[PDB]
């Protein structure tokens, strides 16, 4: 069903697959294997169908997340990388890859969003959420504001609201408990009873969005927003000189933004778990493997230490890994699904008044934990 002795990868085709391709290159030149890097379209989807019957890739890289369900469904092979290997990354990517207290994919890349700031209307953007709500009155006085980010989506105000000490699920032991959930303890009422008093005092409105956050900061009339690796881009440095940086702190605690790890997980029906292991330990996850896929498209900040040390000359880069290692892995687990829609509804409630914030979070508390 899937051929021996060659590996086909399927990697998305917003990555750097070309860069991919030339890491398989080299790997048959030194071993005589094929490899074929292949990008089709909506592969998360095809992955558990094909991989259902005995078929599909050798090699899926896709965010962490989605690989629990996979490995729920005994998609992905337990992976074997020993000791010394490991020790290459940095531990909190091997989390993201644990399912059911089993190893079940390499780590390859991590993202977490970042402070973006306006370097010309705030040289020194402010460490402290606390901080924002006067910063913001000096700068509305001139004709700015100090920060427009998403507020209709909880990837976007979830740092703010789990900083005091909020969370998804408690993870220890490689599993998470479905019963410790941190959506409305004190730390995040706090959370969200800032978020909400942005609003009630003007400092932000209700209806931002992912479109006028972007296109504010854009314009210059805004000294900061929220956002993400895949915004930098679209970032108009022909009008804006900006930096990435921390997220502030609330009640001194950091912001937990949700990371995601691009991760390889290696096909349970494969017959070539020696070689798929030999490319991803030997030839992906080094120096010269990584740079030539980042070449191609960035990937942000890295797991592996010695490249991650080499990419964090960038400033961009560094608070990104910087934002991760403070942030919430994305836990792996089903019931997560649940969190996405009830924190939505919760903090659109709360935002325009329709529920009190504990009452908001109290719900999506007991629909999570049902
Ligand atoms: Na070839
Ligand atoms: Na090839
Ligand atoms: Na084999
Ligand atoms: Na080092
Ligand atoms: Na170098
Ligand atoms: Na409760």
């Amino acid at each position: 069903k899937i051929e021996e002795g060659k590996l086909v990868i399927w990697i998305n085709g917003d990555k750097g697959y070309n860069g991919l391709a030339e890491v398989g290159k080299k790997f048959e030149k030194d071993t005589g294997i094929k490899v074929t890097v292949e990008h089709p379209d909506k592969l998360e989807e095809k992955f558990p169908q094909v991989a259902a019957t005995g078929d599909g890739p050798d090699i899926i890289f896709w965010a962490h997340d989605r690989f629990g369900g996979y490995a729920q469904s005994g998609l992905l092979a337990e992976i074997t990388p020993d000791k010394a290997f490991q020790d290459k990354l940095y531990p909190f990517t091997w989390d993201a890859v644990r399912y059911n207290g089993k190893l079940i994919a390499y780590p390859i890349a991590v993202e977490a969003l970042s402070l973006i700031y306006n370097k010309d209307l705030l040289p020194n953007p402010p460490k402290t959420w606390e901080e924002i709500p006067a910063l913001d009155k000096e700068l509305k006085a001139k004709g700015k504001s100090a920060l427009m980010f998403n507020l209709q989506e909880p990837y976007f105000t979830w740092p703010l609201i789990a900083a005091d000490g909020g969370y998804a699920f408690k993870y220890e032991n490689g599993k998470y408990d479905i019963k410790d959930v941190g959506v409305d303890n004190a730390g995040a009422k706090a959370g969200l009873t800032f978020l909400v008093d942005l609003i009630k005092n003007k400092h932000m409105n209700a209806d931002t969005d992912y479109s006028i956050a972007e296109a504010a900061f854009n314009k210059g009339e805004t000294a900061m927003t929220i956002n993400g690796p895949w915004a930098w881009s679209n970032i108009d440095t022909s009008k804006v000189n900006y930096g990435v940086t921390v997220l502030p702190t609330f009640k001194g605690q950091p912001s937990k933004p949700f990371v995601g790890v691009l991760s390889a997980g290696i096909n349970a029906a494969s017959p070539n778990k020696e070689l798929a292991k030999e490319f991803l330990e030997n030839y992906l996850l080094t120096d010269e493997g990584l740079e030539a896929v980042n070449k191609d498209k960035p990937l942000g900040a890295v797991a592996l230490k010695s490249y991650e040390e080499e990419l964090a000359k960038d400033p961009r880069i560094a608070a990104t890994m910087e934002n991760a290692q403070k942030g919430e892995i994305m836990p792996n687990i089903p019931q997560m699904s649940a969190f996405w829609y009830a924190v939505r509804t919760a903090v659109i409630n709360a935002a325009s008044g329709r529920q009190a914030v504990d009452e908001a979070l109290k719900d999506a508390q007991t629909r999570i934990t049902k």
